[PDB]
């Protein structure tokens, strides 16, 4: 399913290069800028674990998410994530436990060494 396709044609987008976070681009967004350090960030999101069981959605609440960039306001795999992509991308992210909930997971929806997936639209971000 959609989780082994990111396995197998995602972009690495780490530092790291160690896999941990993987980014398939399903649709190219517009303009050359990506969101920056601190800008107001709005998406919408569908979570689930690597064997597909959904978690969250926020289409469900017809509520876009909002958050922070690279403050750490977010897991790690979104942080490094979003900061790729351009207003209007859909992308999927594959997410290690590592650049996510780890050991401790986030109970109980999700377990410890979670393995993660999320599509994330941009749909716009603003600087503060
Ligand atoms: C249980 C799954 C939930 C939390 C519903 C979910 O869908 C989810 O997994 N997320 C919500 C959308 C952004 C990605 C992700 C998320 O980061 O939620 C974070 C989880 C907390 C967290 C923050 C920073 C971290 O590392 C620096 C961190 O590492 C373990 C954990 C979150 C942020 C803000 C609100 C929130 O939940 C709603 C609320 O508390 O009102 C959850």
């Amino acid at each position: 399913g959609a989780p082994a396709t990111v396995t197998e044609q995602g972009e690495d987008i780490t530092s790291k290069k160690d896999r941990g976070v993987l980014k398939i681009v399903k649709r190219v967004g517009n303009g050359e800028e990506t969101p920056m350090i601190g800008d107001k960030v709005y998406v919408h999101y569908k979570g689930k674990l690597s064997n597909g069981k959904k978690f969250d959605s926020s289409h469900d609440r017809n509520e876009p998410f909002v958050f922070s960039l690279g403050k750490g306001q977010v897991i790690k795999a979104w942080d490094i994530g979003v900061a790729t992509m351009k207003k209007g991308e859909i992308c999927h992210l594959l997410c290690k436990p590592e650049y996510a909930y780890g050991s401790a997971g986030s109970l109980p929806k999700i377990p410890s060494n979670a393995t993660l997936f999320f599509e994330i639209e941009l749909l716009d971000f603003k600087g503060e």
